[PDB]
């Protein structure tokens, strides 16, 4: 007779959707007989199929609804408002442990029988990226442990080296192994701060592309980036809370999320380089390039960049003991998932082929 | 019984001092599932939710079908942020302080229980610390809280000076988290300064954060306007007559600017603005307080060191009860009884002993 | 069971409440009993207990209400629309006599059984500021009636002087005594405008510190204030109505308030001179100093910057014909307990301690 | 029982009010006894005691109601209405007579039993006015004509003139007698938009005080307001349609309305001055300035800058026929009224003491 | 019938197609006084009163007394701009001009009919100065609009050039008038261009208004960016492909930017932007066009030389019923025999003699 919003809201919810055009677009696809809904059958969409005959009758129902954006609105307010909770109530440490947890379900799925990703070619990702940075999975940990001990003046890295060298996709697949948002600081003194104001109840964040001034005649294009990064001082030593503002949508005070900054080797003056506890220089490796040319598959599914592949980096070289002790038990199924189709020769000699300049899968 | 009970829900609001729409709105919605099979309450994880899941358990059920969630919250929130209004208008600098002291007792009270995760122990080596960084440490936290209070004209700002990390700004934040207020950033053009000091507006007290001069730079130190422009608000820093604090294109607020404090590295301050400040301290590096933390990363893992709560703790463990304002001096007793009997004056010593060799504070 | 919008009005207009939130959170306090009320019992807030035993039966209910915040809006809107109509139509007289009797109002309660002031600090404070400057109870009141008649030409008083000499602590006290806002004109001339919209119906206004230049020899920061004075000529005539603008919205055409500027002994132009009807120069004295640190509670509670220690001085100096008729016989009855308090010899013994620096109530 | 909107419409109609906070403040007088009201019976506001008896019924319930500034909203929208409509629908002779007809009103009162005005003193404002320039009566008919006729490229007269020669005064007063707006054309390339949108629906408008850059060795300021109206010719030239807006309060695209711009002798380019098919030069009169010293009212009550003057100079110079048909009756009638108070001797003799430098009533 | 019917307000606005709020509004509530003792429909003042007065009086009546006044008056108006969203997107080019002068011949037969203030004896006066003011004017008039009506790639621009004063923007407002468009000025800086563009959104025609240009600027021709910011807009002047058009921080619409002219003095005009135009008209300054103007005020008083409606009496009085549309094609015929008698060729050639002899027109 009449819908229910709550049900609505539980779906939002399960699917952690935030976005209330997609939420109302994707409710109503569930008004349709789920008899032989092809969608379903099809095992196409995870956030349809696993989800249209519990919600049918009501879609039928909202379908007919006066007011199906406000229902949605309502559903999306209560999605905002748990994550409201949680980035006020979670150690950091259970914050990524959260994060960890959703991509988890998303490998389930893509490797998984609903089809889509072969397990080979993402190993394949860990190898090449185990050979851009050395003990690149102690790296990796390393940064997870600066970023949830979150230490006043010891939260930013800096990526830094030539064009070309991994500084983007590495930052890429941390930004997405992580949660966060990429920021541009280059912006004029008068706009910067609508984009700082991204940066609320972000885990962390990202200063992708840095430009300075310094040393422009190596072809280094020109930008302010890095002086209005000389200047958030309080906001990279995260030691007082900052007034931060996106617009009149949302607005708070919060001590600033650590994170990374990525430069092209130009100038950085002292003043700004002590706001760095760690430098991780890249370099372009000849071998690198020549394996991806015959590993096409990599950057045309865009696995180096991915979250993904970082995380199962971490699952393969890790210590069970490492993990959030609730986490643990998941993290053992997939080792062992792991362990259960690929040897260590195997995987090894992908690291191999990397070294080489070959295909991957050679 | 088949409709939303707002008043409850404002009540939740006011009992836990929710003034964000969307934290009141989640926290409410958790009491919507059953009370006896609640993890969240089995645990204890946060008193904000099981010292009222069963309260208000029949409310949020319903509360869960209602489609008007975000008006009532708003009603809720829109009263906490009235009383809140009123209080600021009504209470005394002292007993706003001291709800300020219940409000970090109570989460004191806690983290430092049987369902807290915190111990005690490393906090206590955190007032250890703390009383090396400064001479009579103790007096100086007590007479800055009394200076505060007081907000008597022209004896409302203290000046910390000293080189780059010497713990100007650990203090400073300590001290922002123990009575409330908001730090700002001076070193801005003077045609952008207005909106910053609009971030006072009806805060406890302010801190000046970093401001930089241009003089005596040869020391590495940056040039920057903060000291003009400090030097150009007599009147704001003296506190004798209101000033008018805009925000949000219009002044919401003529007020007596709160009092506070100005962190500042070695530049040189004109006479016209030492003179704004009764009191001056000087902040030096010692290589024992970077040792000793080295080998107690939890001081700074936890941020204990630049906590309120190790400043009360600090209070509480130092002064005489009876400087503690009369409603709480019960609560002071409470807590320096269950002090002495965790920490005997031999372990306290050896931890500032630790310090002062840089040890390790615990060891 | 229904809440009557208009007794939450009356409330609103009988504190004069032109905040919502304040509206709110007072008549919320209402709702509880008020027979063992301690804010009632102890008279702690005439906003509190004055109200609360009429206001309790419709609090209950409005603590019911699921329209709190629209209920107090209205209630403001009703204090801000006879604010409106008595601006346009009350004569200037009656506008101060209003403002008066609400300052009499507060010095009942202040000097009151349950206030908090203590009469004799206070008049020590009229001691201080009578040795401010020479027949200082003539000065308030010729600038009371020159504010008042508010003729063309005729409404500006300049307050000249260094630093430290009362230039501030007067004008504090006249725009408290009379209701108006302080104005920084020291501005760049683009967003000089906005500035100019916070006189829109004020009874007065104070140009506070206007700076210029070539005094910098004599160590005088420099400011545009000066120049942009010397070019608001028909602002400050007051001859012809001027377009005031305010929250980005024009607001207003109408007279601009008259009022006072205050300045640190910069030159000041022929033009710009000439639209001040008087000069007052302040001196510093090393006395009115010393008195003060002799006499510290004159600082500590604001004393000689409040409207009310110089309403305080019009009762001791101003016969009673001088006052509004309607406010005579409220007037003559705190000369009564002036005099009741103190004798001319006990006053005139508090200016002689002022006058030998040595604190006002030895 | 229930309040009638209509009612509260008619009011502001008949009122003429667009305020909505002061609508709201005058209805609200109304619930109140009209009984023993002593606003009514001391006859101070036309706007209230014309009006009390009537909506005394409506406005109690008013009083109660909930919705009391939507009400007001609506009824102020009606006012609008009406000005729109009228805007685009009355003839441009109709639109000054509706605004005579205005002053007339005005007239009645203050020069009536209502007491108020003193109308020897307004036609002594008339003698002065009637000195500031030659054949002033003429001056002032020739301008209504060319506001009237709006004929393109010919819509625009210069007032131009030392500091303290009568410019400010007289399109003051002109700009009362027509309707209209005073705009600030010195303002930056980047604001200069929300300005000209005030002048939507406005039958006249006033460029005040155009600073320029030529010729600033003459202690005349610099301003832009020359060049940003060397380059609104299509403005001024009233040919074509321009694009007006004001904020998202308002926008309208129709011909400029045509007026005047006043300016200090500056440097006028052959570009801008073509604009302007009448150029009126003002001087400094000595007997002038010292007449107004020897007739204060004349500036203490602002009669010469008001247009009830000017109106009164055209009723008494220009002959009947000149004015509208309908309007005529009335201007007989104050031409009775005025030739029933002045004998020509007597108007004469203060024009007189307005040469000779003395007080005009003298 | 205790209700207000919105259909009616509707319907109202429909037929005068009335897309202002206010202005509906306004007319709507003169409906709620009596017909029988209405001033304004006895004196017939205006039409789209007095033509509805009657009909809508029961319903403005209830109008009168509702408290949605404004909501009902949007949902008429998003109507009527709905009816012109779908017009401008499915009727011919053709069909909007007809449909554009039905509505001047409507305003036509009752200005110059009984209850009109006009004078048809003026109003041809100033298609005789205007048919003087260039050679052959009613076939340039006529070409124009076939012109704007093909809008044809490449062919939908007309170059209007000569000294100040010579009839440019005269001719060019009384185009705007007669097809509807709008003026625009592209002398600003290229950002703020982008604004002005987005004026001709929806427009038929546009107008680039006294465009400049630096060159030649020693005829004492100010300097402007109009003509370089034009020789950047080929793609648009062009017609050929979609240009966005933005208004209001989006682009509301990407379209073939409308064809139109461009008035101009005396620049010079680049190879690449003639290039642009497919016809080029002169103007010329004519004493006795001036002088027979001071003789004949009313038609510059009255704004009739620069009239839609003086140029739709000139191609109702020399043009073919044949070169009209066929829908109007009838009202054409009847325009053409009530001109002929009130008008003898006899007397209209001696006012074009006294143009040419700068008398005055009419005498
Ligand atoms: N170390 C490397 N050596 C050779 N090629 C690399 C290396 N790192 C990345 N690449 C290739 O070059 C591209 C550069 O990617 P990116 O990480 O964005 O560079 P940058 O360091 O400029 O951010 C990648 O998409 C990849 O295909
Ligand atoms: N007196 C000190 N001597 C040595 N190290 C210190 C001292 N005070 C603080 N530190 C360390 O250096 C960091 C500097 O902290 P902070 O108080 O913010 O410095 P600053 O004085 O520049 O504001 C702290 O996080 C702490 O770990
Ligand atoms: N004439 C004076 N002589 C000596 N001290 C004064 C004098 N006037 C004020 N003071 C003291 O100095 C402070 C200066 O106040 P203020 O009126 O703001 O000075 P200014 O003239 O700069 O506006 C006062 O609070 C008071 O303590
Ligand atoms: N022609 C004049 N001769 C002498 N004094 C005048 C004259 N015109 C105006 N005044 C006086 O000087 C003031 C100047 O007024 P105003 O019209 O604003 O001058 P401006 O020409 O600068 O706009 C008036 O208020 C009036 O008292
Ligand atoms: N060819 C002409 N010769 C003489 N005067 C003219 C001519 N055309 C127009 N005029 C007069 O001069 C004014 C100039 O009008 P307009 O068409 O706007 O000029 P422009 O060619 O500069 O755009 C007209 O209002 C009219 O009264
Ligand atoms: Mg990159
Ligand atoms: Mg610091
Ligand atoms: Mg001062
Ligand atoms: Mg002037
Ligand atoms: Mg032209
Ligand atoms: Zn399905
Ligand atoms: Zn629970
Ligand atoms: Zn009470
Ligand atoms: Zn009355
Ligand atoms: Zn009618």
């Amino acid at each position: 007779k009449q819908v229910s919003w709550k049900l609505v809201t539980e779906y939002a919810m399960e699917t952690k959707c935030d976005d209330v055009l997609l939420l109302l677009g994707m409710y109503l696809e569930f008004q349709y007989s789920f008899e032989m809904c092809l969608k379903c059958i099809k095992k196409e969409q995870p956030s349809h199929y696993k989800y249209h005959e519990k919600h049918y009758a009501n879609a039928a129902i909202f379908a007919d609804s006066k007011n199906q954006k406000t229902i949605c609105q309502q559903a999306v307010d209560t999605v905002l408002a748990k994550k409201r909770v949680d980035s006020l109530q979670l150690t950091r440490e259970q914050m990524l442990t959260n994060r960890f947890n959703d991509l988890l379900d998303r490998m389930d799925i893509m490797f998984g029988s609903t089809g889509s990703a072969d397990i080979e070619e993402w190993m394949a990702g860990v190898a090449w990226l185990h050979c851009l940075l050395p003990k690149m999975d102690s790296v990796v940990y390393d940064f997870l442990k600066c970023m949830v001990y979150n230490i006043p003046k010891k939260r930013y890295w800096l990526f830094k080296g030539p064009i070309d060298s991994g500084k983007t996709t590495l930052a890429a697949a941390l930004l997405e192994l992580c949660g966060g948002k990429a920021l541009n600081v280059n912006l004029p003194l008068d706009r910067l701060n609508f984009e700082l104001g991204v940066a609320i109840d972000q885990f962390l964040v990202v200063f992708e592309d840095v430009k300075g001034t310094g040393g422009e005649s190596r072809d280094l294009p020109s930008g302010q980036g890095i002086n209005n990064l000389d200047n958030l001082r309080d906001y990279l030593d995260g030691s007082v809370k900052v007034n931060l503002e996106k617009k009149h949508l949302n607005k708070r005070t919060q001590i600033f999320p650590p994170g990374i900054v990525t430069m092209n080797e130009y100038s950085v003056p002292k003043t700004l380089q002590a706001r760095f506890v760690k430098q991780i220089d890249f370099r372009p490796k000849d071998y690198l390039k020549h394996c991806l040319e015959r590993s096409e598959f990599l950057l045309e599914k865009r696995i180096i960049q991915s979250g993904i592949a970082l995380l199962l980096m971490l699952i393969w070289y890790r210590p069970v003991a490492e993990f959030a002790q609730s986490i643990q038990s998941r993290i053992v199924e997939w080792k062992e998932r792991l362990d259960k189709e690929f040897s260590l020769s195997v995987y090894q000699k992908m690291k191999f082929n990397v070294a080489m300049g070959i295909g991957v899968l050679d």
